[PDB]
């Protein structure tokens, strides 16, 4: 109930796959069974650090924002 392990392996459309096994579902979002448990995280790009606010120009694969557009001294 309270997120509980069972089993390594991982199915993915019906796939076994092992845990340390990493699998890219899509070309924006990478999926990976870390510790057995299929963790999805999007996919982070190169950028700048400060900045300001994560936003995704048009139809990219970083959902963040680069260093370029709009950036400090």
């Amino acid at each position: 109930y309270v997120e509980f392990q069972e089993a390594g392996s991982c199915v993915q459309d019906g796939q076994r796959y092992n845990d340390k096994d990493v699998w890219k579902p899509e070309p924006c979002r990478i999926c990976v069974c870390d510790t057995g448990t299929v963790l999805c995280d999007d996919i982070i790009c190169e950028d700048v650090k400060d900045c300001l606010s994560p936003e995704i120009p048009f139809g990219e694969c970083c959902p963040i924002c680069p260093a370029d557009l709009a950036a400090a001294a």
